[PDB]
């Protein structure tokens, strides 16, 4: 059972701006997704202080970066707090509406796309490099879900039947034909060292066949 939803107009406008604006410094997408992973791990770590049973779905707090040249995908996995169905469909997009307005205003005043994370909508920078994004996610209080969008104004949500994750979020970037540089070990290493060197969780860069 696959459910299709429309993005809110402001979010659709944000994604088309990210896809259509000429902007060469695309590598910032990785810093934004890693920063989102770090916040999600912070949240589960804090909640587990007053409720240790919240870690029964996995004690390890880490970030994995997995390239796959055959599938042309880059996957960012974290064992953070994960997202509920209400998050995927409603809450996160609603939160993002204010940050989207402030971001587009700042852009008209001189800011540039690399500052997108200052407005709380850094996740959508995935579309600087990805033609499609799949998010698999598992929150302690809900089921495992797969969210998916190739932009164009709509996204799908479905119950995920694949490998159970325990808890956390998997962002699968299906890269555009001309952005496969982000599948190379030395390029990812350079980006993580440049933008995410003080993240307080172990970041493991997987290597390929
Ligand atoms: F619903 C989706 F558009 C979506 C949004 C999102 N966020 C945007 C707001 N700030 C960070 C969290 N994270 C994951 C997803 Cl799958």
């Amino acid at each position: 059972e696959v459910e299709t939803f429309a993005f809110q107009a402001e979010i659709a406008q944000l994604m088309s701006l990210i896809i259509n604006t000429f902007y060469s410094n695309k590598e910032i997408f990785l810093r934004e997704l890693i920063s989102n992973s770090s916040d999600a791990l912070d949240k589960i770590r804090y909640e587990s202080l007053t409720d240790p049973s919240k870690l029964d779905s996995g004690k390890e707090l880490h970030i994995n970066l997995i390239p796959n040249k055959q599938d042309r995908t880059l996957t960012i996995v974290d064992t953070g707090i994960g997202m509920t169905k209400a998050d995927l469909i409603n809450n996160l997009g609603t939160i993002a509406k204010s940050g989207t307005k402030a971001f587009m205003e700042a852009l008209q005043a001189g800011a540039d796309i690399s500052m997108i994370g200052q407005f709380g909508v850094g996740f959508y920078s995935a579309y600087l490099v990805a033609e499609k994004v799949t998010v698999i996610t598992k929150h302690n209080d809900d089921e495992q879900y797969a969210w998916e969008s190739s932009a164009g104004g709509s996204f799908t949500v479905r119950t995920d039947t694949g490998e159970p994750m325990g808890r956390g979020t998997k962002v699968i970037l299906h890269l555009k034909e001309d952005q496969t540089e982000y599948l190379e070990e030395r390029r990812i290493k350079e980006i993580v060292k440049k933008h995410s060197q003080f993240i307080g969780y172990p970041i493991t860069l997987f290597v390929e066949k």
